[PDB]
């Protein structure tokens, strides 16, 4: 049932694990079966976690998303796709959180961690806590709470990291 070989994490639940570093290096050393994207419905991967994944396929997850997108239309916020990981991993799972800065219900955060519940182990970003605007330590206890399969989060930012693993979840 797939033994990873994620390395240096910090345990946080059972089935959560949280470690300060770029999904994309992590996603290059460890190449997971899965890799989950921060996307928008459009999957229109511009910055964050996925401009980031996206520019290190070379742009190819950008053009299959494109071809998703003209078969299948948008996704819904709080849903998923699953596509290819090109080079970073044997898929890359689509997730859209909810975008709080343009007025999209929080509450679809815990439809978006859902996704990750058909998937045995993932490596994964805090959905929504970027330029989506939501709370990041909301975003993780989210997660804690909804997430029963087995999720290495990576985040990027040192001082994010140390505030989340010193907050009660
Ligand atoms: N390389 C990285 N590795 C790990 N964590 C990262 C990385 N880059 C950012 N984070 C953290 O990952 C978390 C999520 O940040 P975001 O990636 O903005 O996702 P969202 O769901 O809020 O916004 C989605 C939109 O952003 C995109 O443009 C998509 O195309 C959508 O339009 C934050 O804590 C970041 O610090």
């Amino acid at each position: 049932s797939m033994v990873n070989s994620f390395s240096g994490y910090l345990k946080l639940t059972d089935n959560v694990y949280i470690k300060n570093a770029d999904i994309v290096e992590e996603a290059k050393k460890v190449k997971p079966t899965v890799v989950v994207n921060a996307a928008d419905v459009y999957l229109k991967h511009g910055g964050g976690v996925a401009g980031a994944l996206n520019k290190a396929t070379n742009n190819a997850m950008q053009v299959e998303s494109d071809d998703y997108i003209a078969t299948n239309g948008p996704l819904k916020v709080g849903g998923s796709c699953v596509l290819s990981g090109h080079n970073l991993a044997k898929h890359c799972l689509h997730v859209v959180g909810p975008n709080v800065n343009k007025g999209e219900d929080i509450q679809l955060l815990k439809s978006a961690y859902e996704n990750f519940n058909q998937h045995e182990v993932l490596l994964a970003p805090l959905l929504s806590a970027g330029i989506f605007g939501a709370d990041p330590i909301h975003s993780l206890r989210v997660c804690v709470d909804t997430v029963r399969t087995n999720v290495y989060l990576a985040v990027f930012d040192k001082n994010l990291y140390d505030k989340l693993v010193s907050s009660f979840l």
